[PDB]
């Protein structure tokens, strides 16, 4: 399990809370230095807990598949909520067996439904610290319009935040002001399972791509992806969807 309080929160403590997120989920090879996730992982195993507290003090535990950080569900108190789908209905069978009642929320976890679901896309809604209270405090009760959009903050400053250094460092800038993801954050978000495919077929095929990941860098500008050699490889991503996934 991982903990992250947001009572007392900086820079420092949040980077704390993401360096332990990556290290609780398992791998058992390195593909260019990143971490490559399992293929499946079978039981209770398969999920880890995240431990939230809102700067009151209360709190939800977060259910986050290892293979892929994908978060299932989420305990506020004694009510579980699960996502539409089928990964979330098996996890399910696992975590917060003791909850006294289970609501499954009216959409899947995939960006887009969630989109829908809270009323607009989420280059309009802030992130940051702050928007990660507001997040717990919302989840806390349900409200399923509302709790689209707190999902969607939820998990960019989570398992996007783990997923890359630049993620992390965006939302470090927001300890204390929340502001809409910058371009390259989407982009990022966007090309997670792109480019942990193309990084691990350079491992036969000299580091090279075999097809480019388009992204959008620190300022704006539309740029190719071509090999491992790239700052976004060496530098920037954490975490590798295995391509068994994909
Ligand atoms: C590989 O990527 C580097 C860094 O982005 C770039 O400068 C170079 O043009 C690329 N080289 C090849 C052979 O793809
Ligand atoms: C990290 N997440 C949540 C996203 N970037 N989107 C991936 C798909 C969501 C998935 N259905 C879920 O169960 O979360």
């Amino acid at each position: 399990d991982v903990s992250f309080r947001l009572s007392g929160a900086d820079p420092s403590s949040y980077g704390m809370f993401i360096k332990d997120l990556r290290n609780a989920l398992p791998h058992t090879e390195k593909v260019y230095n990143i971490p490559l996730l399992l293929p499946s992982v079978s039981g209770a195993g398969r999920y880890l807990l995240m431990h939230l507290f809102n700067y009151d003090g209360n709190t939800i535990t977060v259910a986050v598949d290892v293979t892929n950080v994908y978060i299932m569900g989420y305990l506020a108190l004694t009510t579980s909520y699960f996502f539409n789908e089928p990964a979330a209905d098996l996890a399910s069978q696992y975590v917060f067996r003791s909850a006294r009642r289970k609501i499954t929320l009216p959409y899947s976890g995939n960006y887009e439904r969630l989109q829908i679901a809270a009323g607009k896309p989420r280059e309009k809604i802030p992130i940051g610290l702050p928007a990660l209270d507001t997040a717990i405090s919302t989840l806390l009760h349900y409200d399923s319009t509302a709790a689209a959009g707190a999902l969607l903050v939820l998990i960019q400053t989570t398992a996007e935040a783990a997923r890359f250094k630049y993620i992390e460092q965006q939302i470090q800038e927001r300890a204390y002001r929340d502001e809409v993801p910058s371009s390259a954050t989407i982009s990022l978000e966007n090309s997670w399972s792109g480019l942990s495919k193309q990084i691990q077929l350079a491992q036969g095929n000299n580091g090279v791509f075999r097809t480019p990941t388009v992204l959008v860098d620190s300022k704006g500008n539309r740029v190719q992806i071509t090999n491992v050699t790239s700052n976004v490889v060496t530098s920037n991503i954490q975490l590798l969807l295995n391509t068994k996934n994909i």
